[PDB]
This record gives structure tokens, sequence and C-alpha cells, in this order.
């Protein structure tokens, strides 16, 4: 089994409504994260990579599932664990490699995100938790995945 890199991936999700990021430099809508870093807790690290992409701050996210990503001719596996919250300070920031932008939950961009999020997104949208694996070949191919419903992330 190859290695696996932390990282977190964050859905600001209202009752009518979901902030996304478009990546600029690219052209897919996604979650906000990043990289865990040393030192902090995935929880923090999602936290952090919230208010570097969007300028948001949260001081707490709920933990929605976790997603392995594998890309064919890449060592390392993606871990990348997904949270999500309702509640925010302030408002969304853009920057030179993201644009964030809300769409209602009738207009979930699906065709502009990761064919990924067509499996899990909806899952999450039902409140229920999840584990998913993918395999990519490139950024547009899905080779093999599994996803399942659990009952703790
Ligand atoms: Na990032
Ligand atoms: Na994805």
């Amino acid at each position: 089994m190859k290695a696996s890199r932390l990282y977190t991936l964050v859905l600001v999700l209202q009752p009518q409504r979901v902030l996304l990021g478009m990546k600029k430099r690219a052209g897919r809508w996604n979650g906000f994260g990043g990289k865990v870093q040393e030192g902090e807790t995935i929880e923090d690290g999602a936290r952090r990579e919230l208010q570097e992409e969007s300028g948001l701050t949260v001081d707490a996210l709920h933990k929605v599932g976790q997603i392995v990503f594998e890309f064919v001719g890449e060592p390392e596996l993606m871990d990348v664990h997904v949270f999500c919250t309702d509640s925010i300070q302030g408002t969304p920031v853009e920057s030179d490699e993201m644009r964030p932008c809300w769409f209602q939950l009738d207009q979930i961009p699906f065709k502009d995100m990761w064919p990924d999020d067509s499996y899990w997104f909806p899952l999450l949208l039902q409140k229920k938790k999840f584990h998913g694996y993918f395999k990519f070949q490139g950024q547009d191919t899905i080779l093999d995945y599994t996803l399942r419903e659990v009952d703790t992330v």
C-alpha cells in the first residue's frame, strides 16, 4: 500500500446554499482546504486552510467524511478529511488562486466540480457520513472507486 499525505476539505453548507471556491490558476469548484501541517490536529488544519483560502473563520467544524484519492502515476495517496459547518464568521474573500461563490442547493455545479463529488456530495447533503476511495487517471477519468455510508467517520 502506498503512503498517504493528509489533506482537509471544508464545505460551508447553509440551509439553502453552499459556498465553493473556483480554482483560478484549475477551473473547477471545490470546498476549501489543503495539506495538514506538522503539529496541528486535522480539525485545526481544516480551520486554518479555510481561513487562509477564503478568509472565513469558524471556531469549530463537524467531520462528515474521509476520501482517499489515488492518481495513476503518482506515488502517494491523498487522505482527505472532510468537514462541514453551517455557521459563519465574515465574508469570503477572493484571492489570486481562488474565487468564492455561493450556489443554491438546487444549482450545485456538479459538471464543474471534480467527478467524485457527484457521488459523495449527495450523502453530505442528507447528513450522512461517508468513507470513499477514488482512483483517477488524470483529472477526468475514474478507474475504480468505493463509497460507503458509515455511522462513525
Ligand atoms: Na489548497
Ligand atoms: Na473531489
